[PDB]
């Protein structure tokens, strides 16, 4: 007879999930013996709570979907931190809590685990707050209709969910999970809107000749990436990445120009935008760092804007709509209009420049570049990729040390992928131990620590004191982590030459991951991050305006 343990571990595997992570805690205690006995669905721990909900972000960019399990508040406050980068980020990542008893409830009692207060609710008072759905599980009748709806809710929104459930529920007996048709089939657009849609969109590109695509972060939630290849192509024009979205259009197709990002754009693609007759932003996410300082930001009088789920065309709306369905419809009627353009030295100190370009030799496609936030964002966005080839940016949310819990994750889902994390010094401190994962599950990491002896990119919006970190040997590491069963090896590179030595030990090194601290000069940086902080910079300190 199921439980509520069998159903919500039954309801994640029929959704997508091979393995959702976790940490022990006396109330998930029971949750987490109960969610083993799906023998589809592994149960991945870690280290800290604050990793194991990035870790669960990850896994949600390989699979689409994602989810963890903590303790009371001590566990869960942590992890919203990676509810809100599943949230900003779109990731339909499931987090769950253990709860206390049900003969506790407005019982009068305090409990550990919590502030002292009698009141117990205040956890998913709070993350209410940054999920889209949020759930108390505290009878097992309701359970397996509430499961659904935190479920069902957070793929339909491609934003993050809660679920809190008693411990001592946690094991009662519950019904069994309807089929699941029932979590997945999405309202579709209406026609009469889609119809109208399409036909304002035509006009828009046929009173002009030299149209520009716009490929924004959102678009992998819509899940059109496809119906943007099918646009491009019968469209024709120059198609242009955001800052985000790298790599979710393919660099091969002909109509592809590069990175649009305002005056950081990478060499020859902000020409194209600001010359041509309208903009098609598919699903953007303009900001203070996308928009650069709020200088790079398209209007509305010569721009579509798709957003997920309502349109703006010049002079009209539309809602009830789906950025999918509206570029399906658009890539029959539309016409074809064109907008066209037209080695380093060994052994000597390691510049930014030549491991940047060492780096893009391992490019495979079958390889998935983890950028973290730093200037390891700018390096990424100028590195040619193959077909196929991925690249995981975090930059609506932007916690630094998110790469290293979420390229764990990312790599539970896709192992057999050449999977390789670009992550600075300071990024590294703050989450690091999750490697050691890497080393307990033994996967083909390629880690690529950018030491540079501070906060490089804040060093460059506002520099001071705070910025200068304590320095690791962040080579060693690894063999710390190894101890006694693991295999990891752990390298270190001052030179372009000694790059390469530990590029092949890397390839050629399988059973566990490989880190690299290629050591650089901090002020040797791309000129984008330059130029960019100071646009962040006084943006972020612009003064008030008095009434
Ligand atoms: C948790 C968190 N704390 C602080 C920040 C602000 N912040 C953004 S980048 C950054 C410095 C990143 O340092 P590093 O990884 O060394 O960047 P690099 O020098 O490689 O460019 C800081 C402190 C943040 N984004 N997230
Ligand atoms: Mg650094």
């Amino acid at each position: 007879t199921y439980t509520v343990g069998h159903y919500l571990a039954t309801r994640l595997a029929q959704i997508g999930l091979k393995h959702h992570f976790a940490v022990a805690g006396d109330y998930n205690l029971v949750l987490l013996d109960q969610l083993l006995k799906n023998k589809d669905l592994e149960q991945v721990y870690c280290c800290n709570e604050l990793n194991c909900g990035f870790s669960a972000e990850g896994y949600a960019r390989a699979n689409g979907v994602g989810a963890a399990v903590v303790t009371f508040s001590v566990g869960a406050l942590s992890a919203f931190n990676a509810i809100g980068g599943a949230y900003a980020e779109n990731l339909p990542v499931i987090l769950i809590s253990g709860a206390p008893n049900t003969n506790d409830h407005g019982s009068g009692h305090i409990l550990h685990h919590t502030i002292g207060t009698t009141d117990y609710g205040y956890q998913l008072e709070m993350a209410k707050q940054i999920t889209c759905a949020a759930v108390s599980i505290t009878h097992a009748e309701d359970a397996p209709a509430l499961i659904d709806h935190a479920i069902r809710t957070a793929l339909r929104e491609k934003k993050p969910a809660y679920i809190e459930i008693a411990c001592n529920v946690a094991a009662q007996p519950c019904a069994r999970p309807g089929p699941v048709s029932a979590l997945l089939n999405e309202p579709t657009s209406d026609e009469e809107t889609l119809k109208a849609a399409v036909e304002a969109a035509l006009d828009f590109i046929e009173k002009r000749e030299k149209p520009v695509l716009l490929v924004g972060g959102k678009l992998r939630a819509a899940g059109a990436e496809e119906a943007v290849v099918e646009l491009a192509d019968a469209l024709g024009c120059a198609v242009a990445t955001m800052a985000a979205a790298k790599s979710f259009f393919p660099e091969d197709h002909p109509g592809y120009v590069g990175t649009y990002w305002g005056e950081v754009s990478s060499p020859g693609v902000e020409e194209i935008v600001d010359w041509a007759d309208g903009i098609i932003c598919l699903g953007p996410v303009f900001n203070d760092y996308s928009t650069v300082g709020w200088t790079a930001w398209p209007k509305g009088e010569n721009v579509v804007l798709v957003d997920p789920h309502h349109i703006t065309v010049g002079g009209e709306e539309f809602t009830g709509i789906h950025l999918k369905d509206f570029l399906t419809a658009l890539t029959e009627r539309v016409p074809k209009k064109d907008a066209t353009l037209d080695a380093a030295d060994p052994n000597a100190p390691l510049t930014r420049a030549e491991l940047c370009r060492q780096i893009q030799g391992l490019l495979n496609p079958n390889t998935t570049l983890i950028a973290e936030t730093g200037d390891s964002w700018f390096n990424a966005m100028r590195m040619k990729l193959p077909h196929g080839a991925r690249v995981e940016l975090e930059m609506q949310w932007g916690h630094i040390g998110w790469s290293v819990p979420a390229t764990f994750g990312y790599a539970v889902a896709e192992p057999e992928r050449r999977n390789v994390l670009m992550v600075g010094d300071g990024s590294f401190q703050l989450t690091a131990q999750e490697v050691a994962q890497m080393v307990r599950r033994k996967l083909p990491i390629i880690i690529f620590l950018i030491n540079n002896r501070g906060y490089t990119i804040e060093v460059k919006i506002h520099d001071g004191p705070y910025n200068n970190i304590k320095n690791w040997d962040y080579a060693g590491l690894m063999e710390v982590f190894n101890a006694e069963d693991g295999k990891g090896l752990g390298l270190k590179a001052t030179t372009g030459g000694e790059l390469a030595e530990a590029i092949k030990k890397a390839l050629a090194h399988r059973e566990g991951p490989t880190l690299i601290e290629c050591v650089i000069d901090r002020d040797d940086c791309t000129p984008e991050l330059v130029t960019w902080g100071k646009k962040v910079a006084t943006a972020n300190a612009r003064p008030p305006q008095a009434i």
